[PDB]
């Protein structure tokens, strides 16, 4: 148990990645809270919200006394290739995926500095890096957070603070061709689990990637290699 | 004269890389138009909104009876480390910076499909590649602009339009000790000139850039390569 | 304990990085195999030689059955700005750094795919990455290994085996050099060899079972700015 | 015009993008010298060999005066999976395509050094950025050139020297292979030689005159995806 005791906030908790990710801190022995939109300690929290997000973490500082681990998680996926991608669509996709990431980082960064240091992980994406026909607004986001990672690991890496962003492929959580489409883009020849990208989650925020400060760890069975 | 009759929009386009990028454009016999904040042809634009925008390609159509080349380059520099980086300096930022861009790249498109082709270059950043200390909504929204970027390049590609990324260091446009600190982190031993940015857009938006597409070209004198 | 009796071969095993992963290897229960141009069994090896490599890599499999974990990190650093850097040095450079991670990722890829699956970890470096004054030859062959890598992930990543790359920064293994060096990590020091090591078990590990082709960067914040 | 009296060698410039880049440079009033292994001045160069390299550069200036630009681009492609790479196969390719490189560039940079200044473009890969199924011994030599790039652009920025790399995606100089290889490529088409000429004529000119230490990728959005 690498996390007995220590109070991890994931955001986008309820379901996928998130509740991988949450259920892995629990069995590592983690005081966790989860905060999603809907339904550990749940804790409903639009992360796109600052009054919200300031809310959630001082709610979860409160109860347990500390932040130690901060992953920044909520996202949405619905997007379209620009031509068909209205304001709204992109506003929200920015908001929830980008600004989200903003506001839990900079909370977070908030109490961490007062207690001397923790950990962030950001959720990036493979599309941190590398666009795709349709994904629009979602690349655009995810790039946006593996910058402001990086950034903020130069920042606050000399306080006692990392910063990393996980970056998952595509993920079992549509269409036989589609899917099979999907796949035929991962050179292990299958999907990711949850489970997968939130064991690299737990490496990330655990004392095993002390020296691991400002990076992208994909998780994508070779997506971006080719 | 490489750009003789050309239908050209310059964004941001009244001071720094846009002003010397719409008289390069001008020198070699393209026509064309100004949009920025305030004061060739001008029209005033907010490019982070979305009326505007439509209103800024509608007109340059109106006027001049296509659009064939745009450089999306409306930006600010108002940042800070995240602890000091207030939500609405956040917002600016990515609202001008990256939605500008999602906002003058999705009409642009729209007129070039329309005609069967078109070029547009996204004024990216170094920093849509490395983070800097205090550069936190300037760094996202310049990797978003990366990302983007690619995105437009996978699905317009195959529609006879292309889409790249110039990518400035810092360019001569501060306190003494600021300003070297600035040059010792680019090997060239100086900082950019406007023109020298202006150049690569130039290149990026003629046939000799032919088979560029999705791509970012850095003009950095070496920043990124250490 | 994520190793018990994973069979595992180190590289450059005698010292620093090597030494630090074997030893953490053998703490979660594996076999150890280490190689290196002088002193776990260790097997003397000149990694840039291909007779020496496959002979490695066969008593290996003669000694305890199979191979289940390369891990590929022999290297030299002994370099110059280009136009101090002779071309022996270039070729010596290259030969261990990037030839010897050719040999060893060749023939552990031979006998994972008989034996139907593994796992290799190749170290790069920061240098996989950027530049930097004087660091000519091993930069070129830093950048060939995560080129190599990434290609393995593709033709192996179907054949189960998963091929990935470790980028440490500057580990502490001349005080204003080093104060120097200290200032481009953002952490404010440099590196362990026993934090190299614990990513080299994280991609090792099943823990680590979707990742395949990444570079995982240990360099605290070096490539990030 | 832009490149009238400057001196040029482009290896590998026998055929193909070499070729069509020494084209191009006489078009605009260079004086250029051709390399390859065989048949504008021509000298036939094994830029694997250092003695061939030295004597080229010399050659050049002894003619011309001078070497402003130097296209290090000789290259091979004859390639495997890596259990199927020869290790002869890997050092020719890695002789040619990545020491070719270092060879070209540091006697290059020797006489840009002496003469005040001066311009390098190396011919990198897409596959100096992602790899590819076979492509394994060129990938990792791509990626090396891309690495000493970078190096270069740092300890001779200084010096009144750019070194910038083009990456080339796939280019038309077997009916189902080739449509999968334009299947990769978003534009819908192959790449022509002409097109990265253009972009070597763009990084060597005064255009580009703040580009140091960069891969301008010539691919119709290949490593895009
Ligand atoms: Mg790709
Ligand atoms: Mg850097």
């Amino acid at each position: 148990m690498r996390f007995k005791d220590k109070v991890v906030i994931v955001t986008g908790g309820a379901s996928g990645i998130g509740e991988a990710t949450a259920r892995a801190f629990i069995r590592e022995g983690a005081k966790v809270v989860i905060a999603d939109f809907s339904d550990a300690l749940f804790i409903k929290t639009d992360v796109a919200d600052t009054r919200a997000v300031q809310a959630l973490i001082a709610r979860t500082v409160e109860n347990y006394g500390r932040l130690d681990i901060m992953f920044a998680n909520a996202g949405i996926a619905a997007d379209a290739p620009i031509d068909e991608l209205d304001e709204a669509a992109w506003q929200k996709t920015i908001d929830i995926n980008l600004t989200g990431v903003y506001l839990c980082d900079k909370y977070a960064i908030d109490q961490m500095r007062s207690q001397g240091g923790g950990v962030i992980v950001n959720c990036g994406s493979i599309h941190s890096h590398v666009g795709k026909s349709g994904v629009t607004a979602y690349a655009a986001a995810k790039g946006g957070v593996k910058l402001l990672t990086q950034t903020l690991a130069i920042d606050y890496g000399p306080q006692n603070i990392r910063v990393n962003a996980v970056c998952p492929g595509y993920i079992d959580t549509i269409p036989d061709d589609k899917k099979q489409a999907l796949v035929a883009l991962h050179p292990m020849g299958r999907l990711g689990r949850a489970e997968e990208v939130a064991n690299a989650v737990l490496f990330l925020a655990s004392d095993e990637a002390s020296f691991v400060n400002g990076a992208s760890l994909l998780v994508d069975g070779g997506y971006t290699a080719q």
